[PDB]
Parts: C-alpha cells; structure tokens; sequence
C-alpha cells in the first residue's frame, strides 16, 4: 500500500531547504567542477591546476561581498570544495551559510556509456550514496546535484537512455531525501547538433515526463526537490535563429507540460550559452506570459563564472576585480530570476 | 523524431474549447447517463424509463434559465441526448450552445473486467472512436468524456490496472484530439472500502502520474485536455473523520504532485458524495492555500441533479421547481469553483 | 497477489486447443480476409466480389481432399466465413472440424493511425470482444487472430507504437483466454523499406520482448497462446541479398531471444513473400541447428492461396485444379514445418 | 536504430564462456562470501574470522581432487578470494582454471533500502563497474554474479522494487558484457513468509518477465548470460507441504513462461534449503517432463559447503574429510544437474 518514504518532519525539512534554495530573487552558483573539469577552465588562462589555486578560486566565488547574498540561494560544491577553508580559516560551507546561502554538493560520479546506444551515457554514483549523503548532511550540505547527460541525435535520445537517466535520477533523489538532502534533478539535454527549437522542446518534454514518472515511481517528495533542466534552445549547429522570447516560450511550455507544480523551483543551467545570453534567456523565461507555478531560478556554472575567471587571470591582484564581476553577474541573474533584468 | 500529432490550428482550437469549458465561474453538468444508468435514478422516484421521460429530464437539465449560463461551461451528454430536441424543437446541443455552454459527449463504452485482477476493470470504447468523434464534432459536441474506473483494495489498484487505464485514457485523448474534440480524462478512483485519506491521496497520485505519463507517451496536447479526477476523500467505510479542509488539502496536494500545469482545468466529479458536501469540498479545494495553476471546476453528475430529480418527481407540474433547484445548485457549485461558496 | 485469470480447466482447454493447432506436421490456413481485403485478390483475376464468390472460394480452400487434413491444424476465418455453408449444406466451421482442423476467427477490427507517429498504426477491435469471442466459441471458433501492424522506418517503430501494439495484443489475448479461445498474437512487422536482415532482427526482438512483457503484465497463459510473427527478412527495398539459411538463422535467433518456451508454437506469416520462398524459408527455419522449443508451423494467407486463386480463375471449371494446387502447397508447407521440404 | 552493443567476436566469447560454465554435468560453486557474510558461517563452528582462515577454507573448496573437475563448471569468488593463493603458491583463479572450471567474481556491492517500500531493497555496485570488470577479466574472472534480493509480502514485491532490480541487473549485465564477462543474473526471491508454491511461482514469473524485459531494453546478449533464480518453493512459514515433483514442476513452469531459450543456462541457488533437499529438487527439476531448452545447473553457496564446513571444524586435521564431503556433494549436484541423482 502506502509506505511513507519520508515522515512529515522530513518532508517539512526538505520543503524548507528547497524553498530556501529557490527563494524569490535567489538562484544557485554551480561551483561543482571536478579537478579535471576545472582544469580546462584554468587552462583557458594559463594558470596551473593545484589544490591552492582551486581553493582560492572557490574562495573568490564564495567570499564575494554582501550584495551577492540575496542573489545566491544555493552553492553547489565539489567534494574537495566542501572541505576547504577560506583565508580567515572559515570552512567554505560555513562561508556559504554565513551569507544566507544553502550549501550543495555534487554527488554524481560522472557519466558512463550505455551499450547498444548511439553514444548515449548514463550517470553513476549510487554506490554508498546514502552514507555519502549523510556525511554531506553532517558537513553542511543541504542539497545535492546529479547531472544526467542526454543528447539529441538522429536516433537519440533512445527509450533506453531516457528510462535509464530517469531511473538513476529517481534513485539519487530517493537516497538524498532519505538522508535529508534536497535532490536537484538535472536531466540535462546537450545542445549539440543541428536540432531546432521544436525538436529540443519535444525531447525536453519526453525526458521530463519520463523523469517525473520515475520520481513518482520511486516515491520522491517533489516539494523537497528542485529541477535543473536544460533551457529549451536550438542546437549549436542549428542555422535557424530563434529570439529570446521564442526560447522562453518553448522552455516554459515544455516545463508546464511535464513538471508538476509540487516541484519547489526550476533552476536552469547555462548549457554552453554566454553569460549575457543566459541571463537574458532567464529574464525572458520569467517574463513569459504563461503562468509559471514554480520559482524559475538559475543554477549556472559558466554563466556566473566565465567573466569572473577571465578577470581573475590566475593572479591575486585581480581578486577584487573578479569579485566585482561575479557579483554583477549574480545581480543580473537574480534580476532575471525576478523577471526585471534590463541590460 | 518529433512528428506533430496536432497542427498549431488544431492545438489552438483545442485550447480554446478547453478554456471555454473551464472558464472562471463555469463548470460541467455531467448529464451523461446510459439507459440503464439513468434507469436506477428514475426508479428512485417511481417513474418509468422511456425515451420521452429521458428527453424531458434532460430538457429540464438543459433548458434552465439565464442564471445557469455563467455557471455551466460544459454539458456532457449521452449518445441519445445529443440527438434529442427541446419542446420548441431546438436540438439539445443547440440549446447548450445558446446558453454559452460547450456540448460534450460520453464516448466510452463502459468498463470490462481485467483478467487476473481483484475485480479491477478497464474501459472500452476505442473501436471506431475516430469516426464517432468526428460525427460528434459535426453534431456540436466539442469535448468528450471517458470514465476509467479504479478502486482501492488490499492489492488494488494493481500495476496492470493502472497502466491499462492510463493507456486507454491516452488513446481516447489521442483520438479525440485528432478529431478536434477536447478529451476529458477521468481516472476515477472509487471511494469504496475503508481506505483513509492518506491512502486515497497516495493511490490518486500514482494513478494520475501513470495517466499523465501515458498522455505524454501518446503525444497528448495537455492544453487541449481537461482532468476529471476523484476528489481525494476517505473511503465510505472509513471510520476516521476528515474535515473539508483536510480533504481539500489532500486533493490539491495530489493534483500538484502529478498534474502538469499545461492542463487547462481540473473538473472534479461527485463520486458518491451529497450535493452540499460536494459543493463544500469544491469550495474548500478552491480555497486551499496551495498555489493552484489550473481551473478547479466541477463536473458533477449527481451533485447537480439529485435534488432536481427529487423535486421533479417525474411529473410535469414540478418542472419549474426542479429547474429552480438545479439552477440554485449550479450557482452554488459555480461559487465553489470561484472559491466563494458560503452556505 | 496472485489472482488466477484462468482456472486449471480453462488452462488445460487452452493448452489442448493450442497444441492441436500446431501439432507436428500441421499449420494454419489464414483464410481470413475482409470484403475489401479479398476484393483486391479477386480483382487480380477479374472476378467480381460477391457473397457467393467469396463463399465458393472459401469452400474451395476448406473442402480440399483428405490428404490436406494432417497438414492444416487450423483455419482462420473472417466473420462472414464462420457463418457460411458448403455446397452440401455443412457449415464451414463444421467442415473444418470434420477434417481435423481447428476453427479460427479474425477478431481484430483493423488498424487505426497513432497520432504523433510516422505513419504508425495500432489495431482496434477490443470493444465487446468478450461477447464476440464467446459467440465465436459457441459457433465453433477455438482460436482467434489479431493482426498488429508494425513497420520499420528511420524513426519507426517508436516506443509508443511498440508499447501500444503489445498492450492491445495482451488485452486481446486476455479476452480470448477468458472466453476459452486461444489467442494467436501477431506483432507483424512490415517488410517495407530498405532495412537489412540485421535491423529486421533487432526490431523483431524489441517488438517480441515488449509483446511478451505485455502478455506477462496481462496475466496471459502463454501455453494457451500462439505467436504469429513476421519472418525475420530484409526489406523489399533492401539491395543486399540474404540466403534462406541466413534468414532462418536470424528468425530463430530473434525468437529464441524473446519468446518464452511456454508458447505452444510459432506460426509464421507469409508477409509478402512468394509461395515457394515462404515454404523454403519455413523449411530452413525448421532445419536451423539452434534448439527450437516451439512448434514452428505456418499461418500463411497468400503463401497457401496464391496459386490456388490463380488456378481457380473465378470459374467453377477449375475447382479441382485449384483444390489440387492448394493441397500441394499445403503439403509443401507441412513438410517445411516438419523440416523435410525438399523442392 | 540497431547499434551493436557487442561485436560478433565479443558475442562469441561470451557464448563460449557461458556454455563452458553450464556445460552438461557442470555447475557453479558459489564461494563468494564477504568478510561479514562468511563470519556467520565460521562462527557456527567456533573458528575466528581471519584472512588466513578464509584463505584456507577457500583453498579447501577450490583445491578438491579430480572428481570435482567434471562437476564444477564455475566458481564465484569474493574480491579478496580472487587475489589469494593456494598452499603451493598457485593463485585461486589459476587453481580453478587448472581444474577446468571458470573463474567468477561477485561484483555487486550489497543491497540498499528502497524508500517508500515495505522493507524492499535494491542492489548497488554499478559505480566504476566497467573498470572493476575489466580488472577482473585481466585477473582471470570470466563471469560475474549480481545478487538482487526480492521478498514476498502482503504488498511485496512492489512494481518499484521489481522494476528497480530488473533495471540494475540489466545495467550490471550490460557492463559485464561490455567488459567481456558473462553476467549471471540473480533476481533472487527470498523464501521468507507463509506464501505457498503458487504465489512463489506467480512472483517468480513476474520478476523474471520484468528482468528479461529490462535485459532486452539494455540490449543484453542473452546467449552470453546465465540466470540464477530462486527455486520456486513455498515459504519457510508455509504450512502446506509440497513434494519435490510439485516444486520442480512449478520452477520449470515459471522458467518456461519467462526465460527465453537464448539464455545459455539456468543455475539455481540454494536459497536456504538443506544440501540434500537442494540436490533432490535440482534432480527433480532436471527430471521434469516439460521441455527445458536451457542447462539447468546449480549455483549453490550453502548446498555445496554446509557439510564441508561442518566436517572441516576449522582445524587442519579434517582437511581431507571436508574436501571429500564437498567432493561428494558436488558429485551429487552434478548428477542432479544431469537428472540422474538417485540418493
């Protein structure tokens, strides 16, 4: 029959955390880059990838001035970032909490190939995820991140890949909720290929419907979850041009057709678009005339950090400049989340 | 890839019809009853079941005065009711349109047993449903009704029954949308047994999630659809008492966890509760503090007609009295749909 | 829990009927053709489509001499053929029984389009199928036929089409078994397009796996069922040539990977191949070195009747010639079923 | 379309390994027990759990004399057992190969609870399973074992648990096949509770159908796989007694209804029955009159080692006695697999 996966106290805690993450005007700073993932970004400058360099970069992202507090409602950290400290000795999770943000952790262990599929992948990281999530909860992490990677090809995504990603996302959500951690479901669809806006919307609707069916099957408390979907955008190789209003219409339409309103908020990911373009698209999404029952916030990795990294240059002299650039971009993204971003 | 089941013109027509059906202050009069279904209702009086008696009863329901016009946005008719005329020779669909309502038709052909299940049933009526729906469209019917029956038992509803009902509802929706008719999805859950409010909510969430996954799988345009679910209520044999606020909270929570906001409106069914109780529960649902992205209207079969039938008594002398009783119940249910019903 | 869809007596009756249909050396004469389906076949000669002409053609198919008795274990009839009589007044089902065959009936009501799919169709005929199957059982029909049509395209068959066809086949099987009629599951895959043998085998495996999963979900007694799949063959537009041994290997491999051994027998359909080619492919399938736990018989519509129709010519003078031609083809197909067809 | 998960060479290698494991007269010695799993077994004697004690026990199991060679076709080892050596310095995998057996490894990382289920669990171990399987392949392990635990309760197994276990087993099979390792699928159903033989058969059929549907969905090469299902037996608390013939008939019927013949062999697990009872049930299964297209061998953990452990007593003096007892039990189980075990 009905066996409660979560007690009312657990549901209340998850709902409170989720609402804190996507409170109005607040979004998510995705600093969840591995040693090899941030290695490419640090190589764009020429600065070597070291523990100290990573620590100082994440301190720069997290120790920004006070005006970034009401704009960032959550920060996703890597495993090593959760255990680093700022210059004054304050741990990074404590730095995030002191600014009013919610500490997040990337719990997925990367994508692995799916046999019999056209390059499709599924995400691993479910081994010992209960103990890992409990430890993260004791270490200050109140929500988790799980990136399930999907792409659009001539025969992709297949039924197997969509069902696999939905199932793994549902299992990760179940484990995180059992451990008191709000799961952020990311059924990311890669904007690779020449697919247009209509096909991206169709694939996003199919993927989100399967994801939420899997969440229902796994008894996931949707009020204690957040969604991190790709913005419904044309492929990078698509020649046809779409305005920001069309992209916003397609994204909001795809969300309204599949995402139940119980989801606390939808935190969009950049997905390879420029900082200004991502902010403008988020603003258009929040300005869409369609009724939006969820908090349409931002969970941006590159759209919040690209110009901050460029300004920093790997040297301590541009610390303040990179702080200022990240702060201004976070303010822009918060305005987009509130729907009044006017560049 | 993405093959459009409906052209943008078809989608616009379906959305317009659906929004007309569940426009604010407007609900659905479920006047659909088979010859044997209305036979029991007319036997509660002692009046024989004839074609003329059925015609006069449906004329009494459909020829109400001007105060019903802003309260009834749709009328579900039986097959024979769609082809009857009023006293002045006006066809019943034309009578409905002249009052600003939307003509509906019951297209399902009843429930049939599912083998290997504990008395569970699936609904038939998909044979030639395209031709039937096209004929109904030419005959004035703009939306269709499909009652899928589910119950709650010690091992019921099973996976087979839920999946079957969701699949048949999705096929019905696909056919109706292809024929220009708005499909009203009714995954009705019988309030039979001693199950409590929590189990009813759990079963409703499972059923609605499966139903909407099936709708997504069948490429159903959810903006051109309406939902007719059971109110989340305790079983008739349940000893524990729940207030109207608790029932409303459970129903709205079950809807928000499964139903996507793209659905134009949720038109509740009476499901064996009294007229006053159904109106009060609808008012409480529309007064629920949770955000409700859909038009929570009424699609009541007996909750709009029980007192009208009792007042009519099968004789022409109480025509005005029964019409007035039905009108007052329609006004009460419209007030509940707008959330300001104060008995 | 476990609710028995069929009592042990019902299971025994279904198993007995199924084993009688696919007894060693015996196959199925698929004489089922609608008024318009056989109209094209009779137009290939120049003979008008009338009730008497159809009756005489089916009498010619059914009243063949004695040596066709151990070669035909079942005859699939149309609805009107089940109620016609031979020249001596014996009903066609009684003529079939007197020859040791098992009377079959086509219960599906044709295919209907699936919206949102690339020309994919699903089969209807579930409305009142219980009453129809019971009436067929009282009229002598011991098994039923249900043709679910699938094709192979660049994006076809889709998940929706495969799941729909499997679900409808499972429902038809459940109804037939409840009515004491052995259901012949036909998830036919059209040999249309340029797809090769490998892709046909892959699609056949996917379709059969989904079909048998649906049968399990619907509690279908597989011992009381027969399978009527397409021979795994390259598309008609495929330029690459495959030998009969390769086709047989692919077909047997596809059957062994998806069909459970509980299925009484696999009765192949012609699927648009010539009479001699169909017989040779069946012989190669039965000569495949792989272990085959089922009775690999034939259920041939045109592969048993093409030469009989050509010899008949629509005139009564070639009655004996068409009898002899159909008999020789049935003997060849029985030898192929036994694995000793040597042209 | 059809993307080959395995090349023909990979398929041939997997088929060869699987056929070697379940060659006629050969079964599987399930010697894989964790440090805590074998701790309980060694505590039944009174011998402390140490690395040396575990090594000597597994050497006693693996260094049996020549009469075990034609009876044991595979040995499943724990992670630490794969890297231990015999007294003469020969590694345990090399000892197994020198006896003609096939080296196996337990790759699952135990079961974890499923939220919202009545104590149901799913199995973990998919993290880095590709690298682990590749390393095992280089270390001599040619097949892998994955124990998915299911139980029978008043509402158990649920749809979520069955689907989860089938999905995880399919992913494990995909990874193992991609790494050249034959996956042994074990959807074990616990014989706990008062459920009878009929309900165990029903649950086994449902579980196996879902498992093989998941295997088809994950493009699993079934010829390169083996099945390790529970014997269909009444629950340990079941008061009704069933003969060995009834248990064998139920098990073979459940296998024939779900398992496709492409599976190389079905290697039964003891599942808490005594050594003699397990051997007799295996013999009855192989003597079942129903046609069995697979090699019905044994994969017994306790049914091959209980008396060996009892005779060993933890001291080196009874090395020969315990070896002889294990050898005689292996001969008995091989005779049962061949169908001529006569106690």
């Amino acid at each position: 029959h009905s066996h409660p996966a979560l007690t009312p106290e657990q549901k209340k805690e998850l709902s409170d955390i989720a609402h804190r993450i996507v409170a109005p005007g607040k979004g998510i700073l995705a600093a969840d880059e591995s040693t090899g993932s941030i290695a490419k970004r640090l190589q764009s400058i020429g600065t070597e990838n070291t523990e100290e360099n990573r620590r100082f970069y994440r301190q720069l992202l997290l120790t920004a001035d006070d005006r970034v507090n009401p704009c960032i409602g959550g920060v996703i950290l890597f495993h090593e970032t959760l255990y680093q400290k700022a210059d004054d000795g304050r741990p990074f999770p404590q730095v995030i909490k002191s600014k009013g943000g919610v500490v997040g952790i990337k719990v997925d262990k990367g994508v692995v190939p799916l046999a019999g599929t056209n390059g499709e992948t599924t995400t691993q990281g479910l081994d010992g995820l209960s103990e890992r999530c409990a430890q993260y909860k004791k270490d200050g992490a109140d929500f988790a991140k799980w990136r399930c990677v999907l792409k659009i090809g001539e025969h992709t995504p297949s039924a197997l890949a969509i069902m696999e990603n939905a199932n793994v996302l549902a299992r990760y959500a179940s484990i995180c909720q059992q451990n008191g951690i709000v799961p952020i479901v990311e059924p990311e669809i890669l904007p690779d290929g020449d697919h247009d806006l209509k096909r991206c919307q169709y694939v996003t609707e199919k993927v989100l419907a399967a994801v939420y069916k899997a969440l229902s099957d796994h008894h996931i408390y949707l009020e204690g979850t957040l969604l991190k979907p790709n913005m419904v955008t044309p492929g990078h190789a698509c020649t046809q041009k779409y305005s920001h209003e069309e992209i916003a219409m397609a994204t909001v339409t795809a969300l309204r057709r599949t995402v139940p309103p119980a989801v606390t908020g939808v935190t969009f990911l950049s997905g390879g678009q420029s900082e200004e373009e991502a902010s403008i698209n988020l603003n258009a999404i929040n300005k869409c005339p369609l009724l939006k029952p969820w908090a349409l916030t931002f969970s941006y990795g590159r759209a919040l950090q690209a110009s901050a990294l460029k300004a920093w240059g790997g040297k301590k002299e541009n610390l303040k400049a990179a702080q200022e650039e990240y702060v201004k971009r976070a303010l822009a993204n918060s305005l987009a989340c509130q729907g009044k971003y006017t560049p």
